[PDB]
């Protein structure tokens, strides 16, 4: 049967992994790769001939969502969508996103070698950016396919990186938003557009590996938030200005981070989480007291709710901290607070029918990370499978899935698209 | 008679203070001029022509101490010195240091306008940098002059910047050579081969303004050090990693700062200061859990005792930090530890006459910065005139010294090396 016929190339696989990982402003092995920078370009040119080659018909949309299409026997009905990331964010792994990217284009070359001929047309989405290092923004791509037009707006009115070059001005760099008449609402697809939309994912998690399972049917993806915290104070001479004179806004930074900590251990649910991982201070001299401080902050939970009661506890203290410190709480920001999305149970059911074909081990498990399947799930029936990697390590660059791993992520991929196609 | 004769040209002063500032790597009112960097390259430029304008014989040392003599009738006898640095930290002000340069070589020309007929010889010195933000190194010139072999080792072995560029290269690309042979002795100066050395200074405090007087006549220089931490961590997801499995590097950088100031307000004394005024994280990435985070550490009392307490218990708090929360203390590294000095008793004398014949108010007071002096009290008698700044503001573009506060500075420093050189 088609099950027992597919047959992946793993070390074909594992050398476009290691050729993409090229493509980084970082030395190996970490990855970083950001957003419309010349790494980026050369990525999205080495898959786009990947797609070519495996017979695609590939096209892009104004920010460089990347689509490449094998077309079904019944073309006009909404396709079967998969895809992912390839953008890695400062200092990671080679396995975030690429694995869904060359894995799903190796589906295509695998279903293709058994002779599958899909009902339902199967589409590979290579997303514009998922990572939010350069403006900030999570799931670029995706959010506007799911049809935002808040983001839209701020992307052609106000969003800017760390350097002060625009969105706009960047994806100009890359060749993309090049028409001065589009308000990007050409990005935006209809609801039911897709069939359904599938992700392969390494799992980000040890849960897989520990258990000694082959495959994750994921049932939802926890609910993401960060926010942006400033602290203004005067600032000036550190071995001159006496101790009880000061309002040093380093020290109000670092009550935040542990207020933060704390407060997300006060849920009591080891599901929640939060993180600070970016602290800057200004003027950033050893003999120079802070005259501010900057914090970038992440905080999730599956529970949206308990999630939220961090943030407003977060928000609490750094008014506290502030009014004690007698610093200016100069901004305070939620950049995004998204809410949780449900997998399709009918997508559950096919992975899971899938795996079982396959004689694949699996259990069905809930997405810490947030993905492109976050939004997708908007526009139609979503569902992501993940495949085990090593210790759960991830964004850093001892990351890794083994070439089995990935193959047999490849494998129900392939047979639950087969299953998607002919529904 | 010789101090009744004395007139600074105040606004041309002011002028080229303004005009030095120009030279600038942050836009005005800020001042950021780093050493070696193009902008220190144009403004030695611009002191060595001010130097050659004033008649003075112009030499620099190997690693760019500038000198500018006026040849004395007597000129084998150790000369007086006087002199400060013109480089600036990220952000900071137009007249730290650079009073003391400008109005160095202003004394030079107020002296010749005088008909002043030296005996010993007067040497201007420009140090080649004084503040720590390139390579951490404080002092780095002066330290040099007093014979330091350990710091002349270290910049030709170990020394690099933020940006892993070694000393030798970035003193290379601003015009100082490399001698393969000179292990930089060349730099050292023999003890007692300068009869005094006198340093202006804007006060960096708020004292002489609080209480209406003109001059500071500067006793004594308090006791600096830094130290450099680093603590690592696993990293990774900042969405996937669940709290109690965490060994976050940027919660224990936060609590070392916070313990910092706990230490220095244990010393139960008003002149102890403590500062933490950069802390990187890395990777910095705002959903990627800091695996490396890095501390620099100001800390400084004027009772030398008290300030190694701090120290002490630092080291003790990075310790029990670092256990307990689960990350590696990688690096504890006192940079300086430097002892206070004593300015010379006749060099206080001299000055306190100089203010008293000029009818200019003054107290004796200490310094709580440190600066060049306290490294050439090693080489040579010392002293430091303080002049007034607005609210004691420094290390910030708010810092100000009016034109009749440097005026006066000048006079006292024009008398004061008069009487000196006839000594
Ligand atoms: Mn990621
Ligand atoms: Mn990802
Ligand atoms: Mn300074
Ligand atoms: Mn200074």
């Amino acid at each position: 049967n088609l099950a027992s016929s597919l047959s992946v190339d793993a070390p074909g696989l594992q050398n476009q992994i290691d050729e993409l990982s090229s493509f980084s402003d970082a030395p190996s092995p970490s990855v970083t790769r950001v957003l419309y920078t010349d790494k980026d370009v050369s990525a999205r040119r080495y898959v786009k001939n990947l797609m070519a080659l495996a017979g695609l018909t590939v096209r892009e949309d104004a920010v460089g969502n990347i689509f490449g299409k094998w077309d079904g026997l019944e073309p006009n009905l909404p396709a079967v969508a998969t895809g992912s990331h390839i953008d890695a964010i400062p200092y990671s792994g080679k396995y975030d996103g690429v694995v869904g990217v060359l894995g799903a284009i190796e589906a295509i070359n695998v279903l293709k070698r058994s002779g599958f001929k899909p009902k339902r047309s199967l589409e590979i989405i290579l997303f514009t950016s998922e990572e939010p290092t350069r403006f900030g923004i999570s799931c670029l791509g995706s959010r506007l396919l799911a049809g935002s037009k808040e983001l839209a707006e701020a992307l052609k009115t106000t969003v800017v990186d760390g350097q002060n070059v625009s969105f706009i001005e960047a994806a100009r760099s890359a060749g993309y938003a090049e028409d001065k008449d589009d308000d990007l609402s050409s990005v935006f697809l209809k609801k039911g557009s897709y069939f359904a939309f599938l992700e392969l994912h390494i799992e980000q998690g040890p849960i897989l590996e520990d258990e000694g399972l082959d495959i994750g049917v994921v049932t939802a993806i926890a609910a993401p938030a960060s926010l942006k915290v400033e602290f203004e104070g005067n600032g000036g001479h550190a071995g001159a200005v006496l101790m009880p004179y000061r309002n040093d806004a380093g020290l109000a930074a670092a009550e935040l981070a542990l207020a933060v900590e704390k407060h997300v251990l006060e849920s009591e649910s080891i599901d929640t989480v939060g993180t600070v991982g970016i602290l800057e201070l200004h003027p950033g001299a050893i003999n120079s007291i802070p005259s501010k401080s900057h914090l970038e902050i992440d905080t999730r939970d599956i529970d949206e709710a308990r999630r939220n009661t961090v943030i407003k506890k977060i928000q609490e203290s750094a008014n506290t901290i502030a009014k004690k410190r007698k610093v200016k709480l100069s901004e305070f920001k939620i950049v995004n607070q998204d809410p949780p999305a449900l997998s399709d149970k009918l997508v559950i059911k096919k992975m899971a029918e899938a795996a079982t074909e396959l004689n694949l081990s699996h259990k069905m498990m809930i997405s810490r990370a947030y993905h492109d399947s976050l939004f997708m799930a908007r526009i139609s029936p979503m569902g992501m499978i993940f495949i085990p990697c090593y210790k759960g390590y991830s964004h850093k660059p001892e990351e890794y899935s083994s070439p089995e791993d990935m193959a047999n992520g490849v494998k129900v991929l392939s047979l639950t698209l087969a299953k998607l196609s002919l529904d």
